[PDB]
């Protein structure tokens, strides 16, 4: 299990004021740490900011939060669930700032919400310093959803903390799941231009630099945000992810000629954007998600499983034989793979 630690710095708050936190879980015999941002979705302005609060409090607000979670997935501490990285010191950053871990804005007379999702993610560095943290030789920044676009969006901020800090020798590195997306046509990025202003929403600062004022929501879409990156970052994205086909108006319920091109082309356009991405995994499924799923070792790519894709990767960053760590499936069309989720 890990355990709920609310920040000591109580000004680093959920949505609604309440302090932020994280739960952890120490692996003594371990200088590897894994932090994990969750998803789920996000809000941008006040009247569906409230209605979030209705029924999705505790992504709003720690008031509510249970003394401890159990680690599942990458997050497991057995071997037989986890064989990436099942010794590693855990922590699980609940996602309470509906900013796609962008914020740096407080509740205030003029804020009826805090967006502190940046912040959140700086504070926790900094208490687990005093923890363990300051020993380490590698900190991977992973997470799914919003989370693993939030990955993007802060793990090179996190690499310039710690060596501001005088902490030169952490190897920052980011895994980034389900967060890839396309800002493409719906079959049938307003709302991220909302938000950031919104939220007062901070991007990386060589896109923000590339885009300007105004035009920081692109630093939202993984295939331009990640080249102006420079920690390692491996992605895992479904082809065809079920948020995605959602924002694209898919409701698959028959396929058509013109539902069936576009799904493909789909396909195709994600497949394009991973070309020049060296560490992927992207699997040819209609699913969300894989990281935190305890069957998570289940799907392979060219008989290759992510876990194993991940421990490839950590040997590249001391090609391979035998031992891949960019796995794009090829085939066209979802379940294509016969390894996807059922
Ligand atoms: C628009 C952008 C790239 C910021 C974005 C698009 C979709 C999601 C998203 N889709 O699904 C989820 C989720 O968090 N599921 N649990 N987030 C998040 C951000
Ligand atoms: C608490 O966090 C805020 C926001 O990051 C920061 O300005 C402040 O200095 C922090 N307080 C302490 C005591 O570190």
């Amino acid at each position: 299990d890990l355990r709920l630690h609310l920040l000591l710095n109580t000004s680093v708050t959920c949505n609604d004021g309440s302090p932020a936190g994280y739960y952890l879980k120490e692996s003594r015999g371990s200088r590897r740490w894994l932090l994990f941002l969750e998803g789920g979705w996000y809000c941008f302005n006040r009247e569906n900011c409230d209605s979030r609060y209705d029924t999705m409090r505790r992504l709003m607000s720690s008031r509510d939060w249970p003394r401890t979670r159990t680690g599942t997935g990458i997050l497991s501490s057995q071997p037989e669930e986890n064989p990436y990285w099942w010794n590693a010191n855990m922590v699980f950053i609940p996602y309470c700032s509906s900013d796609v871990w962008s914020g740096a804005s407080s509740k205030s007379e003029k804020n009826e919400y805090a967006f502190m999702g940046a912040l959140i993610i700086q504070e926790v560095v900094r208490e687990l310093l005093g923890r363990g943290l300051s020993g380490a030789k590698v900190l991977l920044l992973a997470g799914s959803s919003a989370g693993g676009t939030g990955v993007l969006l802060n793990v090179d901020r996190v690499a310039e903390q710690l060596e501001k800090l005088g902490y030169p020798a952490i190897q920052v590195r980011g895994l980034a799941d389900s967060g890839w997306f396309l800002d493409n046509k719906q079959y049938r990025t307003e709302a991220i231009r909302r938000g950031i202003r919104y939220w007062n929403g901070v991007v990386p600062e060589r896109c923000r630099r590339q885009f300007q004022e105004g035009e920081e929501w692109n630093c939202f879409f993984g295939y331009k945000v990640y080249p102006t990156l420079r920690s390692p970052v491996f992605v895992v994205q479904w082809l065809f992810d079920e948020a995605q086909l959602t924002v694209d108006n898919v409701h698959l319920t028959p396929v058509q000629e013109g539902l069936r091109l576009y799904i493909q082309n789909l396909g195709r356009e994600l497949r394009h954007t991973l070309k020049d991405v060296p560490a992927s995994f992207a699997p040819a499924c209609l699913s969300h998600e894989i990281i935190i799923r305890s069957h998570w070792t289940d799907v392979q790519v060219k008989g290759t499983s992510l876990p194993r894709a991940l421990h490839c990767w950590d040997r590249s960053l001391h090609p391979l034989k035998g031992c891949p760590v960019h796995l794009v499936d090829s085939c066209p069309w979802p379940h294509c793979n016969p390894s996807c989720p059922t």
